[PDB]
């Protein structure tokens, strides 16, 4: 017989390699006797990155008895409200893409994340920049949920690490405004810029505008830049190191290269680990009643995954060493 886990993701509209990590993992689990003798099967639901469809899917998984746990969703604006539904149903929701601090700030007991939050990434960036001797910086943020969340965290940890935020701003109307801003920043003694704007939503246009004006200081960004050559030197805080020395990572990278003909993405890796994580917790619990699964996950760790060690706190955040800092160099990522 079978055990099912649901996956909620914008499958059709995305080519992120996430489904390929999933497929690879399921395969590996089944070809070793599966889980408790049972074969593992995914029930895929496409949320189209739309809140209405996201919520309907969450609902549908909640009142389907065969579902042990759900993996998803990709977007924080869907995951936060969807978590409400899984938590009320006693169903474990394990998210591999949603970085918002707010996801684990509501006392939900069955809600999990297998990647570092925007907050943990921001903290590691602050530590790194300060260790490099960065003293005075400027933040470029967007006034929305992601922008504010990431900017806020970085401001905090930056002060905690000795860095002065000399300026923050969320708008410039044209290149001469950016020229005026930069004159001001030079007077402040700015030595770096943190971009808390998504890459597709204003981040990259700013990269271009900033080169064009003559800005020389290092540039730093968050997760949404893991997904042209003027980004040289851009430091990105993300996760998954495909050059991590351990045999667990190299086996995965090799197996993936073989089957798919390209290196894995961090979403593919997050996908892979989520399935293995859930299967491994599942091999140890009572499938009779899937709300023992949550406590299962908090005693599972540490669990060696393709991304590094996984360990959950009581809020459900992943708090193992998983943040990977990446610098752009000649088109590809270097790892520090
Ligand atoms: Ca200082």
């Amino acid at each position: 017989e079978e055990i099912f886990i649901g996956v909620a993701w914008p499958f059709a509209s995305l080519d992120d390699l996430f489904a390929e990590g999933l497929e690879l993992a399921v395969q590996e689990i089944n070809e070793q006797g599966g889980v408790q003798g049972r074969k593992l099967s995914l029930v895929k639901a496409d949320d189209e990155a739309e809140l209405e469809k996201g919520l309907a899917i969450a609902q549908a998984f909640a009142d389907n008895a065969g579902i042990q746990a759900v993996i998803g969703h990709r977007n924080s604006f869907i995951s936060i409200p969807a978590a409400s539904i899984y938590d009320q149903a006693g169903l474990v929701m394990l998210s591999p893409a949603s970085t918002s601090p707010d996801l684990t700030d509501h006392g939900y007991i069955h809600v999990f994340r297998n990647i570092p939050s925007d907050q943990e990434i921001a903290r590691q960036l602050a530590i790194y920049l300060a260790e490099q001797g960065h003293e005075r910086m400027v933040i470029y943020y967007t006034d929305d949920s992601y922008g504010n969340g990431l900017a806020n965290a970085f401001e905090d940890y930056a002060r905690a690490q000795g860095i002065t935020i000399v300026d923050r701003f969320n708008y410039y109307g044209n290149l001469k405004d950016l020229e005026r801003l930069y004159d001001k920043w030079q007077a402040f003694g700015m030595d770096g810029i943190f971009i808390a704007k998504t890459a597709t939503g204003g981040g990259t246009e700013f990269l271009v505008d900033a080169k064009s004006v003559g800005i020389e200081v290092p540039l730093i960004a968050g997760n949404s830049w893991d997904a042209g050559m003027t980004a040289e030197g851009l430091l990105v805080g993300s996760f998954f190191n495909p050059q991590r020395p351990d045999s667990r990572t190299q086996d995965f990278v090799e197996a993936f290269r073989r089957e798919y003909g390209q290196p894995p993405t961090s979403y593919a890796a997050a996908g892979y680990d989520a399935v293995i994580l859930l299967a491994e917790a599942l091999e140890k619990s009572d499938l009779t009643h899937p709300a023992t699964l949550a406590q299962g996950l908090r005693d599972l760790g540490p669990w060696e995954g393709v991304m590094g060690m996984h360990r959950f706190d009581g809020r459900g955040d992943d708090i193992g060493d998983l943040v990977v800092l990446k610098k752009m160099k000649d088109g590809r990522f270097e790892y520090l």
